[PDB]
């Protein structure tokens, strides 16, 4: 199934008449981090399976739902059960449910994520405030747009430049402060690695040679489809680990020592993104 | 369809019985830089839908055309509406009208295209001689030549070492000084940007980093299968931007703006080639 | 098909009742350095066409067999005929025969493969004794295990930090020693270009500042299936030439060069991995 206008518009014709929601926020969280998405108010659950072109994830299996309700008296839309290019899902079953997010009135989509650290700043359960990114699969032919442009959403060559809007991560920052977990938050440069396995040392060692401050799995393909159809995006990470001190006292990471990660920052990033949404303009 | 033997050439039979034309020269033009072709004498307009095996272009739309004639007593054939990969063409489709090339007798295939600057010494409307290439793509499972060997056109391995032809960068070069232009004249080497995003910020940083002197997102492909059946190449990349320059001043790039430079050097660039269609060897 | 364990079973069933061999060590052997294979004692030659679910390898033709026996008192299965990603072959068909490996019992897995040079300590005719890797496609979205995770064989995250085992690389090198050839045995970082053409020079120039010392076509792939399953690995390329010193000097490389160096050394490696076979603990 193609991320069309016919395609996504028969999406968002079935939720809205489930659901009563007109949502203009939404979000994606990383693993470990749902916990918002159980707090929303007056929510409407709405299983994928259940919801026309959406992409069949029965071979992964575990959660997949859209979920509508209120956060501090915003409306909002929520993924819960995130895809992911690694899984074998195709450019066109990544974009359609942000397309559709479009089609309901979206105008600022929140991201969370897991990542390793690279820069050398960079501890275990510190926060980065993405501020741009290096595609590694874009340059080598696997860009979330490879294919036909859908017109409709935005133009064939869209410009990245100001994909991580400023004045939401100076918000994010601003809550830090307000709080007093500000000595937690940086900001960097996100690489997107294909994955599945993680980066290899000396993977991590040319990351650092080449100005990458973070690395992960996920968000670049949703940042760009959110870019080309003017979806305002601050994007988040939570650093699991520093991959080059790894690397040089022969330690492993793995998704054990990664989801422990999650459930130590879990509440704080919960009420930080809750604030978040509170204070968008 | 396959890019082998015979499918190319049952193309090249269907073409030489409406044509009459045996080309030494093929031509292949970036966007707004076409009004050659439109000047080529004697003509024959030949629709790709009409060719037997030519690749189906109608998803994209546009105009694509093949066109024979004669230009400064040579004859030449012309691709009138390329085929990049972002498009979503595969491996297949971009090499079978090159290989029809290669049948109907060219030995020299001449390409322009249009690229984002990266060397601190180019600015916009700049001309580049390309010297050699960084091949993202190809370094990613991506390469044009990603499946069975055709062992009538080339060999499973091929070496790109001379695949730019040092003679023609030497007569281009020769023109310019010529017609007193060569103070635009630069040489450089060309980085293969798979798109169709213009790269991030963080990206041309780290393209700099690496010794590209341009970046764009075609042109690589088309090198690869001639070089892989023998045929000489020349290609020229004019400059839209400065990509390190606008990182610096947080200035955007679009398509409006690139096509305007196209617009200031198209008569320039049309009588460059033309001189240098005459004069080679 | 998909590599799953169903279809693997299948493959290892008729294997079991045809060769009667258990093996603890499989070979995967580069071109031209495959005369220790037909050296297995009590031989069991398995045309893959024959075997149930392996790949289709006829368009690409030449040798495909699977090889059962002893060497030296220990129990082996070979790889005859090599399946690379640059023929199309899907990341399914390259993990399957690893897979059934796994199912008949492999705990180790020793592979070489030709390379070129990138660090300037090494020529033509050295052994390079591989310590980790830069992998080009799985940065870029065509990691070998993009697709559903197969639970049965390994985890959906796997760490690569250890999958180039360091013991076995000690053993290779005192074998070196006691037969006084130390002196062409270097260790390194291999790259992964995906291919099929030999990186260009500027290519090569760029792999130089990120730290790789050799670069090929192969190998990544099935190292990372082996090490998701659990198989140690010992992995050694064969040095065709130095792709830096031969870009300073304008000359080429190409497949005949390679398979005559091949040759130089054939003879050597085969006695140097039939002591390695004898002595693994
Ligand atoms: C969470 C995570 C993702 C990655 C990656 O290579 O993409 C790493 C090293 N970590 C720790
Ligand atoms: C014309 C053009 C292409 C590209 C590319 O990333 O491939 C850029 C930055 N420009 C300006
Ligand atoms: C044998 C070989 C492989 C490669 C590669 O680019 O993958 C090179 C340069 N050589 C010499």
């Amino acid at each position: 199934v193609v991320a069309n206008y016919e395609n996504a518009s028969m999406a968002a014709d079935y939720i809205k008449r489930v659901s009563n929601v007109l949502p203009d926020i939404g979000i994606i969280c990383g693993s470990g981090l749902g916990k918002l998405i159980e707090e929303i108010e007056e929510r409407k659950v709405i299983p994928y399976i259940n919801i026309p072109n959406f992409p069949k994830t029965t071979v992964a299996g575990h959660v997949g739902n859209l979920v509508l309700g209120s956060v501090g008296g915003r409306k909002i839309v929520a993924m819960q059960g995130r895809l992911h290019m690694y899984e074998g899902y195709s450019n066109q079953e990544i974009a359609l449910p942000i397309r559709v997010m479009k089609l309901l009135g979206v105008r600022v989509l929140l991201i969370t994520n897991l990542a390793g650290g690279i820069n050398r700043k960079l501890k275990s359960g510190d926060f980065v405030l993405i501020k741009g990114h290096i595609n590694f699969p874009g340059l080598g032919l696997n860009n979330v747009l490879v294919g036909p442009n859908q017109d409709e959403f935005g133009p064939r060559f869209p410009d990245l430049s100001n994909a991580y809007d400023r004045l939401l991560q100076q918000l994010a920052l601003k809550i830090a402060q307000e709080n007093d977990f500000q000595d937690l938050v940086h900001e960097g440069v996100y690489a997107f690695n294909g994955g599945p396995t993680y980066e290899s040392p000396d993977e991590s060692n040319m990351l650092l040679k080449l100005g990458c401050d973070v690395v992960g799995m996920s968000t670049v393909p949703e940042v760009i489809i959110a870019c080309h159809c003017g979806i305002k995006v601050l994007a988040v990470s939570l650093i699991a680990n520093n991959s080059i001190l790894d690397a040089e006292n022969d330690v492993s990471i793995n998704h054990e020592k990664v989801l422990a990660v999650a459930e130590k920052r879990a509440d704080l990033l919960q009420m930080w993104f809750k604030e978040i949404i509170t204070r968008l303009p």
